[PDB]
């Protein structure tokens, strides 16, 4: 199966971002030793690169920042004051918006200047996907666990408005338009085919990629995570859809698996999730520094089961608790967001962390197999639970 | 246009230098921080392994060697006793052959030992190409500059030949044989299909690729380099092979230009590829830690000068000086290989670096364009000239 | 007394380099870790960055370059891609000059755009002197072993001399032209005031302080390096120069002493100073990463001979000898400049170095202090000694 | 079977290498990361501190010294100021010696100063031997290839001889006296019991072991290394000490090997050494980190093949070529001092390395285990082989 890349796993991410539920909005990825470290959205008051200075501080140091916009001079000067080591950018209208015109210019030409003068790497970072990508995304989305459980209980139809939507939000249509922008923003270098159409053509892939994802968990009849209180049901599919961005990461050969940890603070705090922040992330691969052919692929359908892929897979439950930004409080709500059913070696381990709250797809709750087993979700107790179906009430 | 991975150009490099011209004869290649610090070959009294050994000593450190057949445990114990971090290998035949075997396998059990105890990484890291990159490269081998220097004063017919000789000598045909070497050596995770075809054709494709690069300069009719003592056809060929396998790890967008720096020695060397020893290799690229678009890639067509890439590509040579991993010796004589015709500004680099000789490709000789010229290789005092042609005599 | 900074040492001395006895002329000061690793000229055929680049390789992976003039973007791209750390210069006419235009303006645009796209900081490091700076100096300078020679057997004549050339080589003393030439090396924030007379003056500081140290060494009557062949006068002098610069840095209270090694290559160099190549430098000093009180400063004039300087201070032969880039070849001439008699601690490590020659001073030839004497380098035998003095024949 | 420490192995060395045959005379051991990089004698003109300066530079930064004798303030400061971590020292009469004494004195005053001051850590680094060491000692160099040769054609004799010889060398017999040196030193916290008399006892067993090792290569009759030119018999029986006290560091369970190369170089050098240079150094061991349980200890005995050392266990001539401080020069003479036979494995890496001289015993020559076999050595053309017998002339 394909792999979505690192770095186009943050472009979507920080897309993604400026999307969550609540100058132009911003999404912002913080990464550290290609690790998620931080998910951040523009708030009324302060920017996306604002708000990853106050929550991080110093910590910013040699970190890359995916910015869905190119960061205004005001916040890219304290971001590299910060010590980060690059800042890819979305190439379409910056957070000064272009669009709107001599201030910001004037900023965009002192965004230049800053980065003609740090030592941190302001750039475009986004890659052509293979061809197979998106067929790939969509085969997998129609057969997610959330679109089977509705159509048990129209996926097309939601994915064209989705579509419709993302590209009127992150592209820009007028060609004359993105290259008066990308000629403003210093990206001259891009405003002369092929490398115009190549940028574009890449931008519209990604869009319909996100699109595509972002449909996989949809707003549908009265569909939601149901089943202590539940959040908003824009927050988990927001959530929910960030997990499905990590599942196609995934090492393995046959199911991707995406998990996002995220906690509700106490007091309200600057960022543009609100109370929320994000956690942790993960996606079911083998150990960290493990070879194509280090560890076994093969499924059950294998006679020995010293060579099934089993006990050497890392769970995406287990990898999101691996390398968590963040402490488990156990005052706050916690929510862990995991596109399949959780396993009964990862609900033993989301439960003694302290996680308050799981929403999973429960397309697998019950099976046993050989190697995997489900039984313990059903019976979990001190842990909430929140499956996609039907609003019981 | 597609691009050869580093894992499978040192892969590709160690199978070609097991084909230097002069228990199973092994290449290898020796990488420090991504940058090729050695090629080398068994002789008739040591293995490459303990060849790189006396050659390096601790230097090994934290490099990655890439084996053209899995080292013996003799050579294996002292190469991660030296510190190494990988040690890739081609899964064909082993260096003690299992063709021939109580012995081998005796060996090969205590390479998989050795390997279990250590923490230098023993894997396979071939990987598939582009489905594009075996037709990207036999057009560019049909276009290169012998092939057409031959065309002017057979080429398939030639790569036929080496397809079947390179099959024969890197190829198990036989895939029960495969199997059993692939047991034997630790492997048995890529027995099983479909691992075990995917690995097959990844091997073939390699082989093919390989075949096809070797054919761009072939031993054809009375075709060499001619025009202070030239090196024997057969050494000069290969080391022009080498730069072409370099040329297709090119960051340039249209033409991609290889370069390797080898010196021949004055006493008697342990290598296999005698007194001669590699000094270093480029190709065409930008800066390093540049991005995609970093620096502009329009060639000549460009109406502004500025946006050119000519003042912002280092060349294969320039790069081959930058990232010798020996120093050009006054006393020994020297040897740069380049595909194209080294421009004005790399000629006066190869003639103050001391190089002694220059074989290259006379396609591009006397042309003065714009950014790029070729007229100081044609006047060049104090380097001899070698160019592909008939022999004069 | 007043002390000279590292940055203007290494400025000074990248514009003496330029001056060293054989498009404008270039001299590079390489620095690594604090520590002058290379000193290099451009030639008729290389530019001092290309030079550079040819002598190091990779090695210049972290090094801090100090240009007389502002590379071109042929040496820039090569020396970005060798992965420098910094790249500072002198801000008068570049290297590809621009008081000849449109080629040379495009040049300046093309290292422009690589310093903004590279992770090399590319700058103007010179930095104000003390007010007391050049009267030090100066006060030094007449009172230096080979000015105090002369007179016993006129200075300011030769000190306005080298004044004026230096004046006419260094410095735009149009300012018109001199801020074209910043506008157009991309330093349009020193064209305004006061930061464009600042710049001026500090400039103008340096070279007055340049012409004095120069000076201090003069091309007068028949006076030389005298008393196995000896070098040419000129590069003596230089070298001496270079010595009595390195004296501003030293960390004692009374006396500066600087000593510079070089040798001479058997076969020819692509460097603008011939076969000679720089081996160390070195000035007197407490033992690195000493404080202030760290070890005593007391001359002889203590009545406690714990509490002097002597037994802790390292000499500027030693601290040459210790911080060597080059290995000293004994078939190779090999010569030091210590701007005073070295003593019996240095001449004993002078000759097991097998440093061929010492160039010095003969004002402290035979005094018998204390604590430090210079009985040895009169009797000193196997190894060449060349003073200043009226030349014998 | 007992190990020696690291540092009893060093200091051991060290005190050996002040016996190397040509104020006191003092040896020292350079050591960098717990590799032998230098091994140094005091000459008639320079001390061991001073020789180590010339033949390292920068190079001594983050290395360990260990010093026969206390070093000068004059070898201190210039030590501390190449960057040195740790100098230790053998605590009996320093280099300026105590036992002549107001000029003593004050360097030893002064050398605490510089101690105080300065982040390098001058100590006494020797430890106690376990209780079985000298017997263990004693019982191999009775068993080693040498005496038995002797034996075969008295050793006890030599060992009082050398005891008594070392005892008067590097011993203070008078305890006053070695409690006036230590309060002077400033070792004032070893100077009253116990740690006065565990401090004595602890140097007396270390030259009771150096004495027995010596005598193990006894000057005896006419008994010397023969069978182009041999080295000096006293530096061959050196060299020869030098391997077997470096065979005590060995990971086997039952036999310790011990290997030295050094080269004689073409022009005088400033060490005590004369022209002859350290090159490598090494004991037979399992491959660098592994554990006690990582690799099979087992000797020919064990059935299983598969489970015997021999395949993993890293030999003393593989192990000095592979951590070499210096490259094997073609045109200088090289010499390796193995304790026993080259086994088959180790004679082509030697030839190979281009060393031409093997010193060696030769009791196994021409036995041919399982596992290891010793036919090449006796075979073995194109490098000089001298063993231990009578002088056949
Ligand atoms: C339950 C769970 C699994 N994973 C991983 C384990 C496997 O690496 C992959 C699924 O692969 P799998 O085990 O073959 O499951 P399938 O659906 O293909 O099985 P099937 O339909 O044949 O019954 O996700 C995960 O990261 N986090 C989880 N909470
Ligand atoms: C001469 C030379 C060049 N190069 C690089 C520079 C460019 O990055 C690329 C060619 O790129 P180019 O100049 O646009 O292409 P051509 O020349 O084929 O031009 P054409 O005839 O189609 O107009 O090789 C190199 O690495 N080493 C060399 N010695
Ligand atoms: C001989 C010599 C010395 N030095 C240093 C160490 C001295 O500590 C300092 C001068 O310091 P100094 O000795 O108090 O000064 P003078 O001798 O001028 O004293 P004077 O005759 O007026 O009483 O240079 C050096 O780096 N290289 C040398 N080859
Ligand atoms: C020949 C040789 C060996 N070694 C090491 C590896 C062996 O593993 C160990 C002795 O271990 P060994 O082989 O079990 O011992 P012996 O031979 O004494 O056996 P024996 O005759 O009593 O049965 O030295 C070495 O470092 N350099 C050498 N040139
Ligand atoms: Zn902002
Ligand atoms: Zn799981
Ligand atoms: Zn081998
Ligand atoms: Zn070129
Ligand atoms: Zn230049
Ligand atoms: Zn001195
Ligand atoms: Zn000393
Ligand atoms: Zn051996």
């Amino acid at each position: 199966i394909p792999r979505l890349s690192k770095v186009n796993l943050f472009t979507l991410l920080s897309l993604w971002m400026e999307l969550f539920p609540a100058v132009k909005r911003t999404g912002l990825v913080v990464v550290k030793n290609m690790k998620i470290v931080g998910l951040h959205c523009s708030s009324e008051d302060l920017h996306a690169g604002q708000i990853a200075l106050i929550k991080h501080g110093s910590r910013l140091k040699n970190c890359d920042l995916y910015f869905s916009r190119k960061p205004c001079s005001a916040c890219l000067k304290m971001i590299v004051n910060a010590g980060v080591n690059r800042i890819s950018y979305w190439p379409a209208d910056p957070e000064i918006s272009l669009l709107t015109s001599e201030d910001a210019k004037l900023d965009a030409k002192a965004v230049e200047r800053l980065k003609s003068n740090s030592r941190a790497h302001v750039c475009v970072l986004l890659q052509p996907l293979v061809c197979y990508m998106v067929q790939f995304v969509e085969e997998t989305s129609y057969k997610c666990d959330f679109i089977q459980k509705i159509t048990k209980t129209f996926y097309y139809e939601c994915k064209q408005e989705r579509i419709k939507e993302y590209e009127m939000l992150f592209l820009v249509s007028n060609e004359e338009m993105h290259k008066q922008i990308l000629m403003t923003i210093g990206l001259e270098n891009l405003c002369e085919n092929p490398y115009f159409s190549n940028l574009r053509q890449n931008m519209k892939d990604l869009i319909l990629l996100l699109a595509t994802v972002a449909s996989s968990v949809p707003n549908f009849k009265h569909f939601g995570f149901y089943r202590n209180q539940s959040l908003p049901q824009e927050i988990a599919r927001h959530c929910m859809v960030q997990a499905r961005l990590l599942a196609y990461r995934t090492e393995d050969h046959k199911t991707g698996v995406g998990a996002v940890i995220w906690a509700e603070g106490k007091s309200r705090s600057c960022d543009g999730t609100g109370a929320m922040y994000f956690v942790g992330c993960g996606y079911n691969a083998f150990p960290v520094g493990s070879e194509y052919a280090d560890f076994p692929h093969m499924d059950d359908k294998q006679k020995d089961r010293e060579i099934r892929k089993f006990r050497y897979i890392i769970h995406a439950a287990q990898n999101a608790l691996t390398f968590r930004c963040q402490e488990i409080k156990p005052e706050e709500r916690s929510m862990i967001f995991v596109t399949k059913c959780p396993c009964d070696e990862c609900v033993p381990l989301i439960k003694g962390a302290g996680i308050k709250q799981i929403y999973a797809g429960d397309v697998d709750v019950g099976k046993k197999k050989a190697d995997i087993s489900y039984m313990r979700f059903g019976e979990l107790e001190g842990v909430s639970k929140f499956t996609w179906q039907l609003n019981p009430s």
